[PDB]
């Protein structure tokens, strides 16, 4: 129903490790270099929010972020699957059709957290992720219909 500072930011951070990986195979992967280059700022940002996060974990409940079961499909986490798409004919298909869902997840789990949290911290951070992560769910469908 409704997630915590504390229960976001342990689900949040093996999500965005996903779509690291993800994107730091576009790197080399990638066929559009507009796929390269939304690839860089994901890479980037993911990053720089993951690190955010683990400094406010230990912050407010003086621990580190706790590493459950690991992070892939088949049990409803709205994982990815690197696997089909390094052997996906079509690359940048294949990754917009992972990535959308996976950002809109992320999207809706900001926009719930946002009703949520009394923190300045993650109001702020809920902020940029629903912007820049709505931002690139625009970018990547209308590439989507332009390609294919
Ligand atoms: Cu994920
Ligand atoms: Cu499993």
């Amino acid at each position: 129903m409704q997630w915590t500072d504390q229960s976001f930011i342990e689900m949040m951070t093996p999500h965005h490790q996903d779509a690291i990986d993800m994107a730091e195979m576009a790197l080399q992967k990638a066929e559009h270099p507009e796929l390269k280059k939304l690839a860089r700022n994901i890479i980037r940002d993911q990053e720089r929010e993951i690190k955010e996060m683990k400094t406010w974990y230990q912050q407010w409940f003086k621990r580190p972020v706790p590493a459950m079961m690991g992070m892939h499909q088949g049990h409803g986490m709205m994982a990815m699957d690197l696997d089909a798409l390094a052997t996906a004919q079509n690359f940048d298909r294949e990754f917009i059709r992972q990535m959308i869902p996976h950002h809109q997840m992320a999207v809706m789990m900001a926009s719930n957290l946002k009703t949520n949290t009394e923190r300045p911290e993650m109001d702020k951070l809920m902020d940029d992720i629903i912007r820049s992560q709505s931002a690139e769910i625009k970018q990547m469908k209308q590439w989507y219909q332009n390609w294919y």
